[PDB]
């Protein structure tokens, strides 16, 4: 049935994922020092000001306000002009520094309670939906054509959002594409939406999805010229859905930076997109959705849910079999499962967690094993 | 088929909450002296510290002080054992003051781009999904029994969650539930989960739903006394699943405290709870979740989608058809739809944004006339 689907995306230098990166960012060079670190910091940015303010247990020793500053310039808020300035503004830390005193660690039970969901479709490349997919790919290539010279009046702050219209599971193609970015004083806006859209819009959007109904508003309002922390606030774990799958399927409450591994909020969410995307490169299912859930201080996983919607070629509860054999979903499993324990984080932080293929919960080693076990096709 | 499905709540004064209250108190307060003013009020606790930090365009003066302060003491924190003093912690304003300076008002474009969704179901007596509205209700009771004085060991911190089995969209019952309360050291665990079981889960949850299967975990590592800021940190717009629909429908980004109602983050999210909960008292179908979308500075959506899960009782193009007509979804028809600006939005921010029949977006008035319109039956 024709129907319409909408995801948004925004770049780096945005507020909110200001904050996920400089988050992550500490995060990463914890890790690097104390793999087994314990963190869980959280960051404001106003306008003047970046708050890291945290509760961290570890050994290792790291620069709060050099981690910050040097994530700030390569976003590329360098000069009072576009808003904020990397090298003067202030940055403030209320870190709570902890530094550390079963039988089988992989029993330990689950630190905090909570609901994860993680899912995969076949409509692209990368396992995952069409409208999230793009939407992150138009920012990206906003970024890149920023920070290569190419188009350099841009500046970092942008958002963009694509709407997608099915015909039952069919992506028919693209009624509408918004586009806005932060530009210099330098450039005009009908000068600014030329090489917005023949530079950005044109080279990622497929060209037989794009028609001449395609609606494209490109700085709509728009002479976007401060931005990033000028007079909107970022907030670690507000660009969630982004984050995740751009609203295709569903979500637990649960931001993934400035969080450690042995967060369910981020562990867990990572590895149900890794236990989908292995059941549909097995072909399994066309399109998969898990939540699993966990209860404080148990180690087994509460609920497992599989919502393969219509699309299996194995039923359900040999589906659910599976992924419970297949998976260890215990909080220190799912850690080792997937060897989170590394400095890998910072990357996550923009431009989304998940279709980017060379991240751990990426990986389809699962395919055939699955295949067999669910009756060998 | 028989699957599970987990939603988790939490109290007033977990931390995020706190954050929630806080701000949308200080939109309140604006708001009845300044109903037209534009806020976006984020805000941060920490240990010793509430830092509210916004942008705000109004005529009015407010006390951000001393709305915070209030705040604090109602929920509890007031004395030093507990975590957190609202009489001495440190509160912190960053939050910059603007005062003010088409031909049809109803035609202004939406500020700021986005998607937002709306559920409802027949399964509850609200039009709520089963989970979220008893993980909401044990953690309502928690605070009650606790302000009360029926069992005032009780502290302010405190979380639940609910695993509810269904066959197919029959709730069946609940496999498990978690409850976690902070609480003074006057009390024994042992004698703790007595009382819990006693006067909060066993007055709440509907005792055919409770099996000699129900594995309940009540304060599990549990000897939770100081809670609230200390250790955690809250920041507005993370209990974003809690606050809508327990992650049994989707999300798009977006918080809803702080900000005021020209915020289509927040107004059309109430909006689209409103059309769905109409279409399903009508009897259009059974199960209905809606996306709206906005691009900024264009005023008609640009996207609705509904879905109707093979519920309807009327294709979904007729639906579509009524929705695009019965309602007013232009960012300003929205808010006259709902009649927004009023201070009505602080006792939004815990317990849930929806299901509580007195909030302008859950009222069923548009019963009749969807039904009639739509073949009348
Ligand atoms: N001075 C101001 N007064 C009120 N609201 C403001 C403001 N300046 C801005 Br920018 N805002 C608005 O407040 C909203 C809240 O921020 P939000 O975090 O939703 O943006 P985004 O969704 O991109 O993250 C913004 O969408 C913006 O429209
Ligand atoms: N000192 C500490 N070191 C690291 N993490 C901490 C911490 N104290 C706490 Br409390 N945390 C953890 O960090 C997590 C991040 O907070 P979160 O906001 O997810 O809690 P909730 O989900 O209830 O809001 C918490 O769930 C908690 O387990
Ligand atoms: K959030
Ligand atoms: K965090
Ligand atoms: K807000
Ligand atoms: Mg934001
Ligand atoms: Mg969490
Ligand atoms: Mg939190
Ligand atoms: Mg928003």
């Amino acid at each position: 049935a024709k129907h319409l689907f909408t995801s948004e995306s925004v770049s780096e230098g945005h507020p909110d994922k200001i904050a996920d990166q400089i988050s992550d960012a500490v995060l990463d060079a914890i890790l690097e020092q104390d793999p087994k670190a314990r963190v869980a910091c959280e960051t404001y940015v106003k306008t003047g000001m970046v708050l890291v303010g945290g509760e961290i247990t570890t050994s290792a020793w790291v620069d709060i306000e050099e981690i910050t500053r040097n994530t700030v310039r390569e976003i590329g808020y360098v000069h009072s002009d576009m808003g904020f300035d990397a090298n003067s503004c202030a940055v403030l830390s209320a870190i709570g520094k902890q530094s550390p005193d079963r039988a089988d660690p992989l029993e330990q039970g689950a630190g905090d309670q909570g609901l994860m969901f993680g899912y995969a479709t076949n409509e692209t490349d990368v396992l995952m939906p069409a409208p999230i997919t793009y939407a992150h790919r138009l920012v990206q290539r906003q970024a890149e054509v920023r920070k290569n010279g190419t188009l350099p009046w841009l500046r970092p702050d942008a958002k963009s959002q694509v709407t997608f219209q099915y015909d039952d599971g069919k992506i028919v193609g693209i009624d509408a594409v918004v586009l806005s970015t932060q530009h210099s004083e330098e450039i005009d806006q009908k000068s600014l939406q030329e090489a917005v859209m023949e530079e950005i819009i044109k080279p990622i959007l497929p060209a037989e999805w794009l028609t001449s109904a395609t609606k494209f508003f490109i700085n709509p309002t728009g002479r976007f010229v401060i931005g990033g922390p000028m007079g909107d606030c970022g907030l670690t774990g507000r660009k969630i859905i982004v984050d995740t799958y751009g609203g295709m399927a569903r979500h637990g409450g649960g931001a993934f930076s400035g969080k450690d591994p042995s967060k369910v909020d981020r562990s867990a969410a990572y590895a149900a997109r890794y236990v989908a995307k292995n059941i549909v490169a097995a072909g399994l299912a066309d399109r998969c959705e898990i939540q699993v859930s966990y209860a404080i201080g148990v180690a087994e996983p509460t609920s497992i849910m599989v919502e393969t919607f219509g699309t299996e070629k194995v039923p359900s509860e040999q589906l659910t079999l599976l992924v419970r054999e297949f998976f260890d979903l215990r909080p220190y499993g799912l850690i080792q499962m997937l060897d989170l324990l590394h400095p890998i984080y910072k990357e996550t932080a923009a431009y989304g967690h998940f279709g980017r293929e060379h991240f751990p919960w990426e990986k389809t080693d699962k395919a055939q094993l699955l295949r067999d076990a669910a009756g060998l096709k």
